[PDB]
């Protein structure tokens, strides 16, 4: 054949026409690392010197189309310096230039996905066909980065500037129909008529039928808007991505600057601005954090199949208590293809249930996010009910009952006699020991903690937490179910606050140290939301509510008095003590209407106020911060958590913990594990809560971090 | 339009149009004898005094209500034996108009068919602008599928829609009446049995009847309330 590589061959077909197909030998798909790249300039150059070819139709022989490379060469990659990094991009950008030269028509059959560099090879095309099972898109925002071979060069002369900064601000995949409504892609068919709708679209090119020339044209100039409509699109473009990516993150709006700063440029000029930017973002600290999350999924990924080896599917599930969490459950758990019983201990119960779990599929259909018909499998899934006469064939069930230990041990303890003795039985509590709920039962090994967050249908995170008895097998059927549920699961062993509300308690203590230092919590957590978070201490109290805090507080003091005990009322005590129980009570630190500042709390808070002491925003930052760094380290060398990157996106998922800075623990390794220590004495006074511990010295010493 | 639509039986709503044609270019007076006449003509159709029968008809029904509620029991939670055809009909039905009901049966596969079709009238008729999504919700929740009898506990009365089948219907109904209030009414919706066989297996036949509704359920306008031997006024009225 013309050229046969290990990742890509050409082959001649009829009438000169050749066809270049991408076929990675011994991997799973098609991606461009180092091998495939080398291996593109070789095809190309041996297309370029083959005089008798006609035409060249780029296919795949996998599943896939094409699609990113391995992290890891991202991580590499970004670690050479700017000029090196850059030389290798003008390099790669090259090829796909050269490719996109060919004084020959070129057609690009995307079968399936074709993600980054794959879609970035399909815009080098003069033309795409694609099956209409098929996505694309361009998720280097993802990343922390944008794309980075000719991508905002080619689409947004190939689609426009709205359509092409959509797609690389979202990063979303894009389906074959909406594809061809942008003109991203220029034909669908399905995967059979691929190779043939391929085959007839060249010839037509080569006939002179379809002027392939003129249709290439148009990524090889300047944009065709006004200097006027070029204002217009950019600055609402980076107004509205502004507005809804955050000041943190700086990929969307850069990917937008660059398409300005090109926009009255050919390629190559294009290519440079796309370069540097491109070699900019990959040197951010938000980018390395955004690929450090992608790290921890893949372990999480992994640690999934060890899970599911063993993991019994739920079939049929069930869940005690109706309302918020119960309610909550059975919307989640049907609404995944899991069908689940509803049981309660009042008719008025299983109203609260069935009407919440009406309002939102009820909600989504009234804005045309589902259809009417899905309601009805969603709603035909749950089955209320205030008897266990069905729950003989039960898999598992969560018990989500009022929080008292008695109660939960008493329908815990009855519900086992009604399920068959291998089901797995799991309480949503926050607050109870798992351990100490499973000695109510005769199965023991069978129960382990299933902890969703309010609202059910909206928090990503569930704590599947293993009680001292809970077997291997109790916990994987419960981990895969919460996966199917949509959920992210993080197995915790049981302690008290599990791993999110025992690292927020710490991080609420430094709060309550600021307040009672005489600081505004108004600055605190306009202070806090400017460092990421998607609410400040005192708004974040209001919605959990006062009174839950209150109890939170209390539980943990019990569990970790060392350092969780406090000898001095707090701001939460004079809210509580006062009435002022939150959002739901219309009163907290802010007043609802909806969040407004109210000077009548300054007086509820007066008492609390000990000295006055002055405070910097970075000392704020630190007294919140390091108090939740230090705990999360707890909770790892404790055994709470197997995994640094457990640890970390169980805060990403149920703390919402800032995504460009990666977790608590990889804030530590942002900040150095010693100079993080060093921070830490230097507010030695403020307690126990910022004692670095002896294995994170050693570790501060010996240059080792959590995720380096 | 109104003649392939009401029929070549029915003189009525032809004749009125043919009377407004008719006066289309006359004033009050002249238009109103028009009206009249063929007022006059209609009065005196064999359609009409037979139509106006019916509604006479009606009214006697009416009246024989109002001596059935002076006893009937109002029935505030229903439950059906067997889903299907006609046990999802019931469900259906019973959902629609206010009335929550159990719908039992002996495996999944029963319950699926019973809620598919449940779904796809529900469906079809907010696919048709003829019902709120809210409206599809609370019908849907008011069907509650089972396949023991844990609820039966207050099921005030329960129609058995199960196979054609003497032998099966004798067992379920036997077994059914262990499981409900000893006041809770029991039907059977059976064609082709006697009911009065059927009681013959309970221990309170009083308070058995036929509860016979015609495919498709949520269509037949006709309900058959069979008075089996024993069955009491009680039963029959509610
Ligand atoms: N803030 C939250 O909403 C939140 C967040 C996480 C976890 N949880 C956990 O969820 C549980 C409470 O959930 P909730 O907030 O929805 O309470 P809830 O009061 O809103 O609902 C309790 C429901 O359970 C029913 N019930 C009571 N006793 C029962 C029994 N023996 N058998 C069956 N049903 C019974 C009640 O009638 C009621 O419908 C607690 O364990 C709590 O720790 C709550
Ligand atoms: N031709 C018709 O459609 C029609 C018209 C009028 C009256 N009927 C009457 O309706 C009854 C049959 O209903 P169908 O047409 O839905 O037949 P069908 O076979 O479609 O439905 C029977 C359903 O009952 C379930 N079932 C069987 N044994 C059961 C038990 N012990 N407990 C609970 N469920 C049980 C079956 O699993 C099945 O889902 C008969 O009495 C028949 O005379 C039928
Ligand atoms: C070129 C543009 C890239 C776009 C950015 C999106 C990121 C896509 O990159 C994905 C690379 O993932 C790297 C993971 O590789 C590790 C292999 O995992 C081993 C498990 O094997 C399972 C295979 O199914
Ligand atoms: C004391 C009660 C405890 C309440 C805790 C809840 C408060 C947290 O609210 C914040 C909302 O959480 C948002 C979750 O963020 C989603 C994570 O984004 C997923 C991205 O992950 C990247 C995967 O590659
Ligand atoms: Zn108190």
């Amino acid at each position: 054949m013309i050229y046969e590589g290990k990742a890509i061959t050409v082959t001649a077909l009829e009438s000169g026409i050749v066809e270049l197909k991408f076929d990675l030998k011994g991997e799973s798909v098609n991606k461009f690392n180092r091998l495939t790249l080398n291996e593109l300039r070789q095809a190309v150059d041996a297309i370029k010197a083959d005089a008798s070819v006609k035409g060249v139709i780029v296919s795949s022989g996998k599943d896939v189309f094409i699609v990113g490379a391995d992290i890891t060469e991202f991580v590499e990659n970004f670690k050479l310096p700017d000029a090196e990094l850059i030389a290798g991009n003008l390099e790669a950008n090259k090829i796909f230039s050269d490719f996109e030269d060919l004084n020959v028509p070129t057609v690009a059959a995307i079968n399936g996905i074709a993600l980054g560099g794959g879609l970035e090879m399909c815009l080098a095309a003069d033309f795409r066909v694609m099956a209409d099972s098929a996505k694309i898109g361009l998720p280097e925002v993802k990343l922390g980065i944008y794309p980075g071979f000719g991508g905002t060069v080619r689409l947004p002369r190939l689609i426009g500037v709205d359509n092409a900064v959509e797609w690389i601000a979202s990063g979303k995949e894009n389906r074959a129909e909406d594809a061809l409504k942008v003109s991203a892609v220029d034909a669908v068919v399905t995967a059979d008529k691929l190779g043939a709708a391929a085959l007839d679209l060249i010839k037509r090119a080569i006939s002179g039928e379809l002027d392939y020339k003129a249709k290439r044209q148009p990524k090889l100039e300047k944009l065709k808007l006004n200097a006027i409509e070029q204002m217009m699109a950019f600055e609402t473009a980076k107004g509205f991505v502004a507005g809804q990516a955050g000041p943190n993150y700086p990929a969307p709006v850069e990917a937008i600057k660059t398409i300005q700063k090109a926009a009255n440029f050919g390629r190559d000029k294009a290519l440079e601005v796309e370069a540097a930017g491109f070699a900019k973002l990959a040197k951010t600290s938000a980018s390395n954090c955004l690929i450090g999350l992608f790290l921890n999924d893949q372990e999480l990924k992994k640690k999934a199949k060890v899970y599911d080896k063993i993991a019994k599917d739920v079939k049929q599930a069930a869940v005690l208590g109706a309302g918020i969490m119960g309610g909550g459950i059975a919307y989640q758990s049907a609404s995944k293809g899991t069908p689940i019983l509803m049981k309660d201990i009042n008719e008025h119960g299983i109203e609260q249930g069935l009407a919440e779990a009406a309002k939102l599929l009820v909600g989504r259909v009234d804005k045309g996010r589902m259809t009417p018909a899905k309601m009805a499998e969603v709603l035909n899934g749950i089955r209320p009910t205030l008897s266990y006469g069905d729950f003989g064939n039960v898999d598992l069930v969560v018990e989500a009952v009022v929080e008292n230990p008695k109660v939960k041990q008493a329908v815990l303890a009855e519900v086992e006699n009604h399920v068959r003795e291998d089901a797995i039985l799991a309480s949503n509590t926050s607050t109870i020991s798992i351990s100490l709920l499973a000695k109510a039962l005769k199965r023991p090994e069978n129960f382990v903690g299933m902890h969703f967050f309010n609202p059910v249908h909206m928090m990503p995170l569930v704590e599947v937490i293993r009680g001292e008895k809970s077997s291997d097998l109790a916990v994987a059927t419960t981990v895969a179910y919460a996966k199917k549920m949509g959920k992210n699961p993080i197995v915790v062993n049981d302690c008290p606050g599990f791993l999110v509300n025992r690292v927020l308690f710490p991080y609420f203590g430094g709060f309550a140290k600021l307040v009672s230092a005489g600081v505004d919590f108004v600055r605190i957590d306009k202070v806090m939301e400017k460092f990421g978070w998607p609410m400040g201490p005192a708004y974040l109290m209001d919605v959990v509510g006062i009174d839950t805090g209150h109890h939170g507080r209390d539980v943990m003091a019990e569990g970790f008095p060392d350092r969780m005990k406090d000898d001095r009322r707090s701001a939460i005590d004079a809210l509580y003590e006062a009435k002022r129980l939150g959002q739901k009570n219309g009163k907290g630190f802010y007043a609802y209407e909806k969040k407004l500042v109210d000077s009548s709390v300054l007086e509820v808070l007066k008492p609390i106020v000990y000295e006055q002491r002055d405070v910097t925003d970075e000392d704020i930052i630190n007294w919140m911060m390091i108090p939740l760094c230090l705990e999360t380290v707890r909770c790892l060398e404790d055994g709470i958590v197997e995994t640094a990157a457990e640890a970390d996106m169980g805060l990403v998922y149920g703390i919402g913990f800032p995504l460009f800075r990666g977790g608590a623990l990889r804030y530590i390794d942002s900040i150095g594990v010693a100079e993080f220590v060093a921070l830490a004495d230097q507010y030695a006074e403020l307690g126990a809560l910022y004692h670095p511990t002896a294995k994170l010295r050693e570790m501060a010493k010996n240059g080792q971090s959590f995720f380096g």
